[PDB]
């Protein structure tokens, strides 16, 4: 799918990410443009061999079951193909769980560099919320 700026991320507040679990709603929208550039089907493999899945860019090494990751935990317990589709209705349980780990975005790579220390209200600015 192809989402516009104000139309891909108005659903995070619908999923309870608004100020969810120590991270405020404003710190969220910026990174998604930095992981898959507002596109749900952009997936990539990694030189760790663990293939990533979705605009979330999650890999089967630690987080899910793609059948090609042995010694993989899949503590998330769902098909990695379970998030690339148009509907993402449940897709947020692991984004949420991936934070209770006590690390937060410590797993997210781009935000820590591209969105960390940035002007975030600018990313969520002008839209209605
Ligand atoms: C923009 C983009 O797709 N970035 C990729 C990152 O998502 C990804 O980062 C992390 O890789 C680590 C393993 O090498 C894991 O901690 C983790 O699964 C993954 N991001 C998470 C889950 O937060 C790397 C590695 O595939 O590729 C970047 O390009």
């Amino acid at each position: 799918k192809v989402f516009g700026r104000c139309e891909l991320a108005a659903a995070m507040k619908r999923h309870g990410l608004d100020n969810y679990r120590g991270y405020s709603l404003g710190n969220w929208v910026c990174a998604a443009k930095f992981e898959s550039n507002f596109n749900t089907q952009a997936t990539n493999r990694n030189t760790d061999g663990s293939t990533d899945y979705g605009i979330l860019q999650i890999n089967s090494r630690w987080w899910c079951n793609d059948g090609r990751t042995p010694g993989s935990r899949n503590l998330c317990n769902i098909p990695c193909s379970a998030l690339l589709s148009s509907d993402i209705t449940a897709s947020v349980n692991c984004a949420k769980k991936i934070v209770s780990d006590g690390n937060g975005m410590n797993a997210w790579v781009a935000w820590r560099n591209r969105c960390k220390g940035t002007d975030v209200q600018a990313w969520i600015r002008g839209c209605r919320l």
